């Protein structure tokens, strides 16, 4: 289904928000 799917690309991107986020905001 998309449901996910047109989730992931309208915030951030799944996880990165624990990846980046959590690479920049140190």
């Amino acid at each position: 289904g998309i449901g996910a799917v047109l989730k992931v690309l309208t915030t951030g991107l799944p996880a990165l928000i624990s990846w980046i986020k959590r690479k920049r905001q140190q």
